[PDB]
């Protein structure tokens, strides 16, 4: 068809980039992250909606791979806080060893040039986010080290409350949105360059993130909330927020999050709500946000990896200008990420303070003195 | 003097590369980390034997900068243990935000090419080490994850056994050496081009790790057990053994390591334990490994980081030719590094298997059979 081909050109000129996929966690809950030997599994897997030969079929540019792990549940809270932190680690570390196991198929990826160059070499261009704030500890050091390991967009809760933001699937409410270190830590992802990701945090939590944030801010996968009421979906006011914030809002294919009833969702659902929102907001604040392997089943049409092309044809049949789709599909995502990183790049070079964990003391006031006087004595010489 | 002129020159030819430093670990004893409007300390500090003007004065071309964290002392071992994990998050963040914030002095390398650039430029070269195994929590994904922040050597133990090794200076043993993950992790060090080190390990794990290593490895911080014997300090065995393993030993500034009375250590002992090694197992396995801020006082004449052209010019009037000297200021371990990066490179292009952790089950039988049922209805549209 026409229509067809079409789609086809717009996914070989510009790169269609996912704002989440969870095929990290996959690999964690069939394999345990050992990938030796396993790459028949790999490009044709026994479960999930992504693997490497289906992610070939469907033409994707690129991917935000995520690296979450569950909500601590231990009752001891200190112990189940810092098994997160050890858990993001190993999903780092498989997502990584996963990109350079296929550099064939997979290139790493973490700013809008290594993007585009890993779509020029005909690559799936690999990014790298955690879904929520639970998985660095409390630790403002930690999750710099995580920026440095390749992390370029942090989800600011999953599905709990946590020390800095509300989650929108739990009550009562702790901090009714942001808390005050919630409030601070927005200052420091900016300072260090890294994109906030408002899904799966709360109506509340969004509007006070939206206003405070000096860079633009993604939902790397939630829908639209006129069209379907969920606690997860976009309100009409946090979208006007978006706007002036410049942000994206990456639409999710969640069958919960586009239907009242889930066995109805549908490729067409998903095209609804990237219209609503690119009709209301425009076209370059409106991408797309799976969340694949982040649900059992997809909407009719969108079942897996491979569908992506049947979405970018779904748009231009409605009447969606190519132009417009090429934003929908990665333009808008890279240009985010490019503001981001301008903006850090402003901070730093003007001299802003990061923010430092509170530590304990080591050392008494017996050991300073003696410190002090040994420090002398080497100036006396 | 014709001699400090010498000493000078090769200082400007070479870089001097010193194989520990706990000037990360003062910064949080005095600072806790919070360097923010702090430099007028930071250039000249009130403790300590380390600063960036006396870090200017000795010419010190190169610094491993030790990343260290204590041995887990809590009750709780997985808290204590995990604890360990996020605290060296926060030496390894204060280590690179040091490097950063003063680029005119201090320049990050992860390699022989980076040391030489960063050299050529006029800076010191900024390079990592985290001495002890605790300090991964028993996670080789967080191995990984330290090696791509830019730990260069890991020393396998500290003052305490942990999964892996022996330390030196605690009885009863454990392991007896290595034990057999310790032994397992060797090949994992060797494959990711991890550069061991075996300071603070007991005589019989350095024993069983220079035999195995298929890479060289270093001593950061030890000295020579036949002029002075103590549990930290390197015996005639091992040396010979570091000599077929083609590593370097690092000769330490500690004066419980240099004489039996403390108060009696000096440049002299330092020099002694240079030459004896030098003459024994041949001066390209011989390095300097100061250990300056792990300890409250130096020997006579090293002092402080300001007293390395005294070493270059003790060494060149004992009769140590040019060429040896410049080998022990930093050409040696640059070498190291160097042999363990192509082992590394041989192993990865040959596809070796890298060493995986042992990980909880996350889904029962009836998920996996849901996730099976639902990947066969995908396959059948
Ligand atoms: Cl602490
Ligand atoms: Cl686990
Ligand atoms: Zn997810
Ligand atoms: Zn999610
Ligand atoms: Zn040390
Ligand atoms: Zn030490």
């Amino acid at each position: 068809s026409p229509i067809e081909e079409q789609a086809t050109r717009l996914l070989k000129e510009v790169p269609l980039i996912d704002g989440h996929n969870d095929f990290p966690y996959m690999i964690r809950g069939w394999f345990r992250n050992d990938i030796n030997g396993q790459d028949a599994h790999l490009y044709d897997m026994p479960i999930g909606q992504t693997d490497l030969q289906r992610l070939q079929k469907g033409l994707l540019g690129g991917q935000f791979w995520s690296a979450f792990v569950p909500c601590p549940k231990n009752p001891d809270k200190e112990v189940g806080s810092l098994e997160a932190l050890r858990q993001t680690l190993q999903q780092l570390d498989v997502i990584h060893r996963l990109i350079e196991r296929h550099p064939t198929i997979l290139q790493f990826a973490d700013s809008a040039a290594s993007i585009w160059s890993s779509f020029r070499a005909g690559r799936v261009a690999s990014l790298i986010g955690i879904e929520g704030l639970h998985q660095i500890a409390d630790s403002v050091s930690a999750l710099r080290m995580l920026h440095r390991l390749g992390v370029r967009y942090v989800t600011l809760t999953h599905n709990c409350h946590n020390a800095f933001a509300d989650a929108a699937t739990v009550s009562p409410e702790l901090h009714g949105g942001l808390s005050r270190k919630g409030e601070r830590l927005i200052r420091e992802l900016n300072r260090m360059g890294m994109m906030i990701d408002l899904s799966h945090t709360s109506h509340e939590a969004q509007t006070q993130a939206l206003r405070l944030s000096r860079a633009p801010v993604i939902y790397s996968h939630s829908s639209i909330y006129s069209l379907r009421a969920h606690a997860r979906n976009v309100t009409d006011e946090n979208l006007h927020l978006l706007h002036r914030n410049r942000g994206v809002v990456m639409i999710c294919f969640l069958r919960e999050l586009l239907a009242s009833e889930a066995d109805q969702a549908t490729l067409a659902h998903v095209i609804d709500h990237i219209i609503y929102a690119g009709t209301r907001i425009g076209y370059e604040h409106v991408g797309i946000g799976s969340d694949f392997d982040g649900m059992l089943r997809g909407p009719d049409g969108l079942h897996d990896v491979s569908c992506y092309p049947a979405l970018v044809a779904g748009l231009l049949e409605r009447g969606v200008s190519e132009e417009d789709v090429k934003r929908v599909m990665g333009l808008n995502v890279i240009r985010v990420l490019e503001e981001v990183e301008r903006v850090a790049a402003e901070l730093q070079g003007a001299g802003e303070e990061c923010l430092c964990d509170e530590l304990d003391e080591v050392w008494n006031e017996d050991i300073k003195e003696q410190l002090t006087r040994e420090r002398e004595r080497v100036r006396k010489l």
